Formats: C-alpha cells, sequence, structure tokens
C-alpha cells in the first residue's frame, strides 16, 4: 500500500477527532495523566472509490491491512498508545471514516505556583509525517471532539476539552511535520487542603504563640519546639505530594515563612528567659507583650503580601 | 466476515453475562479494582444455521476467525481486557454461545462520605458500537450472571452481583452505542479501624483531658502537645489510605475536630496558668472544674450531631 | 481438532501433576504469592495411537496445535498463567504426555487471627470446562506433583506440597467443570519479630512502668507519654505489614491491650499528682505501691489469657 | 534477507542519529531515565539501486521485512527498545534511509559527589554486531542527532545533546563490535533543596545554639535533643532521595558534620550544669560564652572547608 | 523439527556462555537482580552440512523456525527472560553457533548474617530437559563466559563471574535434566552505612550517657527516652531494607543490643532518683560514678564478642 494521489499538487488533509471516554492517574510528581479515548481519523482516497447501484453497498468495510491507513502519533506519550480499531467505513467517493479506541500515559507539564489552588491545560499532541510521495496536513473535525459526561479526573475538575484547529505544520528530519495540540482544562479541587494542612499547620502555630502568654521557660521551649517539630512533618508531607520546582509555590512559600515565625519565637522565648534571670523582668514584660500583637499582625500582613504575589 | 443480515429492520440482540471469578486490588486512593470473570454472549447467524437430524450433529463448534463476533468493550476499564476465548457453539437454528474468560482493571467511583462505614456500588460498563450494515442492541441473560461462592474482596463483604437489564442506547459520533450496567454492591469491613485507629485515637484524646487535673503547667503542655503530635501522626495515616474528596468524610469531619478539641485544651493549660501566675488561682480552679465536665460533655454532642449529619 | 470421542459414555480423564521449582513473593497484604512450575497433563486419544512396528519409532512427538489439548485453566490467578510448553509425546496406545513450564501470580486467602506465630495453606485450583462434544475430568499422577529442594519461600517454611485426590466436580454456566485443589502448607518465620517488634514493644512498656517509682508527675508524664508514641510507632509499622481483617490477630490483640496499660498508668500518675497537692501523700504512696505490683500481674495474666484464647 | 556485499574490502558504514522527542523519569536511586526518541539508520544497499530516469519514481518506500537492515541495539538498556518503524526509504544510488520511534528506560551511572549542586553526562550507547559476510562500522550523521525545543527533565536542566563521533570498534566473542556514545548533559536545578532541607536543616542548629544563652538544663536538654531529632528526620528524608554510595556527598558531608556540632553542644550543656551543680557558676560561663562564638565560628570555616574540598 | 541424531549412542552437547552487559536493581528484600546479558549456544547438527562450493557461501545464517534449537532455559528466574536472538551461524559440517541477547530478574537467595558488611555468590541456573529421541547435555565453553568492564551493580562490587564447567545431571519427571551453575560473586559497600546509620546511632547512644554526669532526673528522662525514640527510628529504617531473616543479622545484633543498654540506663537512672529522694545520695553517687565506667566498658566488649561470633 502506498499513500493516495494526489488530484492536482495538494497536501492530504487528514481530520482528526478525540473523544475522551476515560481520563484517570493525574500524577502531580510524574507530570502525566492516563487517558482513554476514541480516535477518529477521515481521509480521502480516490483508489477506493466506487459506484453504489452496481456494487448495491453504499458504504464498504475493510480490515487495516487491506488499505493505506495514516501513521498518526501522539508526541507527549510514554510508550505508543494501546489501540484496537473498532471500524473503518468507505463511502462512495472514497472518503475514508477510520475509528479506534486506544489508551495511553500522558507526559504534559505542571504548574504548581499556585498549589493547590492551581489550573492546568493538559496537552494531547497529534502528529502525522508527511512521505516522498505526499505531504500530509491534519485538521481537527469540531463535531469528533468531545468527552462522556461521567469523565471524572480524582482531585480535579474538568472544565473544557478543545482542540486549536491550526496545526503547527514544521521540518523534523528532513520531512514535514504536521502537528495538532488538544486541550483539557482543569482546575484542582482545593477543598480537602484546608481540614488536612492548612488549618492543623495555623493550629500548631498559634499554638506556638501562647508561649507570649507564659513567663515559664521550659514550658515555652516545649510549646515551640515541639510545633516546630509538628510543621516539619507538615513540610515533608507536602514536598512528597509535588516535584521538585525551580520556583517557590503558593504554599511552599507559606510553609517556608511559617519557619521564621518558629525562628523569632524562639529568639523572643530566650531574650524573655535571659532578661528575667538577669533581674529586668520588666523590659521582658514589653517585648511579651508587644509580641502578643506583633506574631498576628506581621502573621497577616505577609500573608495578605504572599496573596498578593501569587494571585 | 459480515454481521448477520436482519430478516426484517430489527437490531441484533447480543445476550451477555458475567460471571465473577475473582475480585482483588480495590484500591480506595484509585478509585479501582481488579476482576476475572467469565464473559458470556449469544446471537442468533442464520448464516450459520443447520440441519439437525442429517448432520447427526447437535451443536458445531468454531474458532473465533471463522465466524463473526459482535465488538463488545468494557467502557470504565483502564485498558482493553485480557480475553481468553473458552468456546464457541452453535445451535441448529445458527444461535451462537461465546465465552471468554476476561481479566481488568475497572475505574468506579466511590464515595468516601460515610468511610470507614461505608458501602459502594461498583459498575463494570458493557458496551456494543452498531455497524453501518445493522443496530446492535444488548441484553442481560440473568441465567449467565452471577459470582463464585469464595469470591472475596480483602476488607469488603460482597452484597449482590446484579445486572440493570434495560440497555441504555445513545449516540455516539453518529452510530449507536448500546450500554448495560452491572453492579456490584460491596460493604466495607470497619473492624479493624476501631481497634488499629478509633480507640487509640480516642485514649490519646482522653489523656489529653487529664491536664483538667494538674496544677503543673509544665506537665500540661507536655500532655496535650504530646498528644497533639500522636493526633497529627493519626491524621496523617489516615489521608494515605485515602483519595483527596471535594466533600468531608465522616472520618475526616471528627479528626478536624479533635484539633479544636486540642486548641481549646491548650487555651485553658495557657489561662488556668496565667491566673495562677497573677495569684488569682481560685478562678483558675473554678475554669478547671467546669473544663473538666465541658470538654468531655461537648465531645459526646459534637460526635452525635456529626454521626446525625453523616448516618 | 476436537475432543477424543468416547469408546462408550465415559468423560475423558486428563491426569494432571504440578511440580514446583520456584515459590517467591508470598505478599500478606495483597493475599497473594508468585509460583513457577512445571505443569503435567495425560489423556487417552485413541485417534493418534500407532504400530511401533509399522512406524518404527516408540514415541510421537507433536507440536501443541497439530493435535487436541484440553483447555486447563487455573482458577485463583489474577492474570491467565504465562506458560511454555517444553513437550509433548504420544505413546503407540494414544497416551498423549504434555509438559508445560508456567508462572503465575496466585491468590490465596490467608488466616492472621494467629500473626506472626501462624502457618497457612496456599491453594492452587486446575480447573477443566467440559465441552458439547464429551465431559472432562481431571484426575492427580501422584508420581508427577512434587517441589524443587532448593524452592524457599522468604520468611516461610515450606511443609508440604500435596494435591486432593478427588476433584470438585460442579455445573457452572450448564457444564461441567471439574477442580483439583493442589495445597502448600507453609508455616512463618516468627523468629524476626521477637528482637525487631515484640521486645521493643515490651522494653518501652517496662519503661513507663518505672514511673511507679517516681514522685516527679513532670518526669512521669514524659515516661508514660513518650513510651505511648513509641508505642503508637509500632502499632502503625505492625499493621502496615498486614491487610485489614474483620477479626482481631494475635499481635493486634497485645498491641491494642498495651493501649490500655498505657491509659491506666497515665491515670495512675494523675491520681499521685493530685493527692500530693490535696497534701494526702500517704495514700498516693498505698496507690503506686500497689500498682508496682497490680501492672507486671495483671499484665501476664492478661496475656496467658490471650495466648490461651489464641493458641 | 543477507548483508550488502562490499565493492573492495570495506566494512559497511551504518550511519546513526538520535532525535529525542520527550526525556522523562530521572530516577537518582535506580540510575535511570526513560527516553523517546527517534533513531536514524543509513547504509549503501547496491542490490537496492535502480535508473533514477527509467524508473520516474526518486524513491523506493519497503517494509522492513522486504531487505536487510542491520541489527542496532542498545547498550545500557534494561529491557530491548520499544520501537516503531516510521519509514524506510532508498535512493537511485541504493542509499537506505531508515527511520523509527523508540521508547527506552536507559542505565547510566550518576556522580553524587556534589548533590544537590551536581552536573551529569548521561549516555545512551549504540552498538553493531558485524556478520561473518562482512563487519559493520557505526557513524554519525550530526544533521540527525537532536532534540525537541520542549524536552523537559524534570528537575533538572538540559545542557546539550551530542555524540562522539568516532566509534570505539572492539572484538567481543571473536566477532566485531561498534559502539557510538550518545552525550546528554545535564545540571540539577537545586533551587528547591533551598528552602524544603537545607534552611530548615540550619535553623533548627541555630535553634540548638539558643542553650548558650540559657542557664537552664532541663530546658537546654530539650532544646538541644528535639532539634537533633528533627535532624535525624532530614537526614533520613535525604537518604531516602538517594542511593548509597562508596563516597561522600557534600550534603551528607554537611548532614554527618552537624552530629558532631550536636554532639559538643550536650557535652557543653552537660559541662555547664555540671559545674552549676559543682558551685562553679563563673567557670561554667566562660564555657558558655566562649561557646556562643566558638560555635558560629567553627560552624562558617567547617563549611568553607568542606566547599573548598568538593567544588 | 526434530533433535540432531546421534553418529553412535552418546548425548548431544550443548556448549554454552553468558556475557553479562548489565547488571542492576539487586534487591535485597526480594533477594533478586536483574541481567542484561549474551547468551551464547553452540551444538552440532549434521542434518545442516552443506558445501560452500555449491551454496556460494562460507557460512549459513538460519532463522530460529528454521532449524532445531535446544530448549535453554534458567531455573532460578521470576518469569521466562526476554530474549531477542542476534544471530544463527550454520559451519559446513552442521556446528551451529547461536547468539541471543537477553533480560532477566533472577531469584537467588542471600546470606544477611554479617550484613552490611556481606559478600554473596549470585546464582544464574542454566537447565536443558532431555527429550526421547535423544539425551541433551550442557557443556561451558569458557572463552564465551565473561562480563563487560562497565558492569556496575550499585551499592556493590563485583569480584568474577565464572561457571562450574561440570553440568550436574538428574531424572526429573521420568527424564534427564542438564543444569549449569554460573556464579556471580560480589561484596557490600558498607562505606554509607558508617555515616548514615552507624554514627549517628553511636552518637544519640553515647547522647543518653551524659545523663551520669546529671542529677536532674527530668533531664536524664528526656535525654535517655528522646535516644531511645531516635534509637527506634533507625531499627525501623534498618529494617525496611532487609527481608525478615530466621536468623540474626550483625546490625540486628549491635540494634537490640543496644536497646539492652538504653534500658539498663533507666534503671539506673531511676535508681538515682529514688535514692537521691530517701535522702541516700552517697549511695546514689557511687552507682552514678560506676555507671560512668561500666556503661563504655561493657558496650566496648560486647561488640568485640558480637564481631568475634559474627567474624
Ligand atoms: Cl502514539
Ligand atoms: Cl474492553
Ligand atoms: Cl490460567
Ligand atoms: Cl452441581
Ligand atoms: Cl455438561
Ligand atoms: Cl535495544
Ligand atoms: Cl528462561
Ligand atoms: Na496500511
Ligand atoms: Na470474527
Ligand atoms: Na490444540
Ligand atoms: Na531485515
Ligand atoms: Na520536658
Ligand atoms: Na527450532
Amino acid at each position: 500500500v502506498s499513500p493516495p494521489p494526489p488530484i492536482a499538487d495538494e497536501p492530504l488533509t487528514v481530520n482528526t477527532g478525540i473523544y475522551l471516554i476515560e481520563c484517570y492517574s493525574l500524577d502531580d510528581k510524574a507530570e502525566t495523566f492516563k487517558v482513554n479515548a476514541f480516535l477518529s481519523l477521515s481521509w480521502k482516497d480516490r483508489r477506493l472509490a466506487f459506484d453504489p447501484v452496481r456494487s448495491g453497498v453504499r458504504v464498504k468495510t475493510y480490515e487495516p491491512e487491506a488499505i493505506w491507513i495514516p501513521e498518526i502519533r501522539f508526541v507527549n506519550v510514554e510508550n505508543a498508545r494501546d489501540a484496537d480499531v473498532v471500524d473503518i467505513s468507505v463511502s462512495p467517493d472514497g472518503t475514508v471514516q477510520y475509528l479506534e479506541r486506544f489508551s495511553a500515559r500522558v507526559l504534559s507539564p505542571l504548574d504548581f505556583r499556585r498549589y493547590p489552588f492551581d489550573s492546568q491545560t493538559l496537552h494531547i499532541y497529534l502528529i502525522v509525517r508527511s512521505v516522498d510521495t505526499r505531504n500530509i496536513v491534519l485538521a481537527v473535525d469540531l463535531e469528533k471532539v468531545g468527552k462522556n459526561d461521567d469523565v471524572f479526573l480524582t482531585g480535579w475538575d474538568i472544565e473544557s476539552f478543545t482542540a486549536v484547529v491550526k496545526p503547527a505544520n514544521f521540518a523534523l528530519e528532513d520531512r514535514l511535520e504536521s502537528k495538532l495540540d488538544y486541550q483539557l482544562r482543569i482546575s484542582r479541587q482545593y477543598f480537602s487542603y484546608i481540614p488536612n494542612i492548612i488549618l492543623p499547620m495555623l493550629f500548631i502555630l498559634f499554638i506556638s504563640w501562647t508561649a507570649f502568654w507564659s513567663t515559664s521557660y521550659e514550658a515555652n521551649v516545649t510549646l515551640v519546639v515541639s510545633t516546630l517539630i509538628a510543621h516539619i512533618a507538615f513540610n515533608i508531607l507536602v514536598e512528597t505530594n509535588l516535584p521538585k520546582t525551580p520556583y517557590m509555590t503558593y504554599t511552599g512559600a507559606i510553609i517556608f515563612m511559617i519557619y521564621l515565625f518558629y525562628f523569632v519565637a524562639v529568639i523572643e522565648v530566650t531574650v524573655q528567659h535571659y532578661l528575667k534571670v538577669e533581674s529586668q523582668p520588666a523590659r521582658a514584660a514589653s517585648i511579651t507583650r508587644a509580641s502578643r500583637i506583633a506574631f498576628p499582625v506581621v502573621f497577616l500582613l505577609a500573608n495578605i503580601i504572599l496573596a498578593f504575589l501569587f494571585f
């Protein structure tokens, strides 16, 4: 088999569509997601044309090996897609309608800057390479792009699944390549982060601030050091759910800042004890009373600054 | 091979059945389960009809390649099922009996709202896409739906395996699609959660309440902060066995609420110490004595409220 | 190819044997084990019979495709076995000798009631489904059942590998099915649990009891709470190596009971401090002295009761 | 099929190229990385030459089975590459142009000495084994070596992808072997290590040094021991992201050194308490005051020495 | 295809060789290692004899399916090897030279008694089963046994790769089997265990001994209990890298013994406090002073005894 011959000098247009059946396993650390979908292909092959009257058939079915089929690949996949051909239908003018169901693990970078209040645009890049005989170009049949209503991605909200209609045509290894960008827009369900990480982390921080209403150094050291350790546990927990980024994430920024608050609280607790031992408690009392206001105020303002820089 | 031709205009009815052999790996985080089962298919193909008197044979056995077989797929699977054909039998009137043994990893959402006292309905969706020549519709042969007595799903009780007899017929990418819903009803074995998570979590909480019978601030801080850390460990342990949900689970609610009790216990311990330092112990004594009753009472009532909202 | 025809009305007897080459990966949480073995099959096929004199051979070697071979399956496997045919040999009277080497992941429930002093019976269920043409029944050739001397299952002692000689014949979807039960008896190597979990867990408990020889409330609180946290760590460690069971395991029972001992030790430490503060130390001394005997005595008796109930 | 015959006595030159499409999963512990790339091959097969004016066709497209193709393998792969042939083109003179898209998991040792400020040279070794008929030698077509602009390796910066043009020709098992070295130069994005591991580890260390401004032994013991435990947690966290090395890494050296600082701080806190109990506080005061300067000074100098030895 | 016929009555000798290309993933817990190697095979099949004059060629190249190939298997593999035939060369007398490149996960028991200062002998067992027509025996061609210079097993030193030249010929299921033992001798790189586990574990132990220079019970309890918890963390860390053994490992013995030292240190700290409360500090001072010498001395002697018993 060889590619369909051009009537004039035109490129062969392969119309495409992706219909999502299942979306699962969005792995943040790996920056991958698994997909199960229909891939539809359509092109004209004059050599397969027929007259309906003398044939007695309005449509003709073929086996993949019997006819020429464009070698369509995904750019951003781990391994080649697992595909099973569903149907190959030919109309009288030789218009081929190809349908396959596939499953693939897709590599798509994620922007963690606003985590866990982030949104992402996942990409599925469709590609075809041209042959010596002719140039093969991809197109989007919008009527064949979509997703099942039941498509759920655990921990995410699916906003839209659209295709950038104009392909990116370019040369690769001295042959032209036609690339389409299918975009799946998603937004993270931040809900669970509030009772599981955010609030517990705030509670332990506020508990360390009770040391500003205590003159007991031994108790103060216990309050600040114990809560700091619990903060380290949350920092470790958060970083296990995320890849290493060359930038600060919103959560990472807050987590990092909270260490400064623990560090300054230890200085305050030390200064307070030192003065009381040096028979200067009036003074230590001034520092402690100021700290009761300063710590929550600086915490609020620093958070407003951070939220502003990130959102 | 091509589909059996219609006598009139009727759709081809493919009778189905699923008989569960093994159920394993119900993964809560992934919202998947693995299944090993028999898939039974039955349809009439008049082209295969024969005379039983002259043939002397009641049944003819065919190889899958020799005859036309409907392309039956599962909607909610990770990858296409791993199937092995067991038997193909044809009756004299041309009724085909197909039997395969398959294994598949099934995607089925779980409702964690009542965890670990939850029940689930797992789904296995069977599907067929109509061909250009004719419309294919699915039916349930109840005589071929079931499960082996030894079918065990570790940590769950299997209640029933039934099929919704009426298929969901709909158009998808300009063809008809016939979908059947096989339902596996299961209930979680909550037993182990009691001695492993629930009771240990209650013991540490009650231990924090012994601070209401102590005037030692240093010991009190140690009691409340140490048990709080142990509570954080249980919170982390619980969240590792569960996916992130856009809602509160029953366990999540209790775990979250317990933080409030630790937070208020720290305030009480602080207030008590502050008053004793300020030479107001009679007052501190009133707050501490009230706390001895208030803490267990509010804990009981808050739990009754939560159990009511969730069950 | 079709099954051997019956001389009278007899079912076809397929003689079986399993010879274990390798046993590995007994996964307690998954309740699976991996096996690498020889599967031997033998049956009479008269159509294959030959005269040794005429043919000039005493044995005939065929390829699997050339002759009829029974469709033998394993019931309790995750996926169908990975098998490679080693030999097919036909004797002059049509006695077929089939040999394959296979590997499979087997599902076999485990009873954790006596963990880590437990013994198990792993099962490998061989099955055959009858054909329209004839009924197929399985038998055990004891001369072909065994295991390599070097077969080792990490963390277990292999006791025996035997087969229940009488098959379980039953109807499944109006066809006879013949099931054989191959049993691998194993006993857990409990050794390492003693220095790694049991003794460390007892040491920390005994350390909590030193609080019965101390009047220092602050030190007592530190002793009991710190050791309780270490006990929580061991509880978590143990539960990670085990699946969730709808029953109490021996270790689970001891682990759970030890919490009660920590809880009562906290009450004692609290009561002691409360009385001393209330200027009643003579009394507190009576409770503390009683506790020094009561705690180890009740611990020993409770352990004798538990060991009795479990063994 | 057999290899192309030599015109004189020359070895067959197979021109190669690797074009990276995707780079993912650089696993530090496993010392592996996954790659998805184009592999291009070119050689002269005179038996395939044709006339350009007579034939009318400028290029002939063959199926892999139709022609002789050199058996090209990767040395440093876990399993054989997953490959799909994209195109085979023959020019009039018989120059074959082969193109495949492959995916592979590559074993490539990493030097962790400067971790997390390390750079690596990943290798992809291409190999060909000569045949009895003739010797096969590899060459690099630099026009066919490259990488997609979008190639991202999470947590790393990709510097260059080049090939050592001169193959390593050697005898192995009495036949010639021709090996090419493709080099992917990468540098680790150390950014995230600063707020996640480095700074938290420095903060806890500085917190231990507040014990040099405290006379309270009980508080000092709590400060030094608690922070040491947090240091152990960071040591464990770091070692989980790294394989075991027969050398010290930069981070490993710092982590190890910090233990010495905790050890000496415990000695100081002990010495201070001992002297105060012995009614020698003037002296304990001299040791404590010296420690306030000595600890940060020795820490700075030891770090300058370490950075010098490692960079 | 059938086996080559014997000239007299001798068994067919299949000469073997294994050349290691890659060694990776030595998994201590699983007692497995992955291997990528060349498997060379050589046997005489006179039925393949040819005249170079008539056929033109001096050596014939065959496809595996075209000729008889001995069914060579590995005994100790999880699944059947992933193999790809590199060459099948037949010389005029009928001597076959077979070369395949394979990858396999090998089961090989490990002796952890001296861990992490242990050495191992990994085995790769090659096997052939005899057929009816004739007996097959294996031999080692030493010229074809070896390893690539670049072969590295992360965390191990490779000493030698040799074969036991004499096969183990034995009967199995009424047929002969010929088994060869390929041995890979390795020694563990213990380096990293010193700064990561050994020294940190010794530092925390020595820190607990500072309690012998302190009269503060509350500080002593904190010193001994905190370091004990850190010791538990190291015990857990070590046991995660190792399988459960029915014997004591060297590290396991030291780790276990250190618990006894913590237990006795708690007794000492308790005894000291008890006597001081009972107004007997002179005596308490004698016990504490003795402990300062006894603890390090008994620790040194117990380690000399253990090192002696293990090495
Ligand atoms: Cl693809
Ligand atoms: Cl499917
Ligand atoms: Cl099976
Ligand atoms: Cl029955
Ligand atoms: Cl029957
Ligand atoms: Cl390869
Ligand atoms: Cl093998
Ligand atoms: Na084609
Ligand atoms: Na068919
Ligand atoms: Na057969
Ligand atoms: Na070829
Ligand atoms: Na304390
Ligand atoms: Na063969």
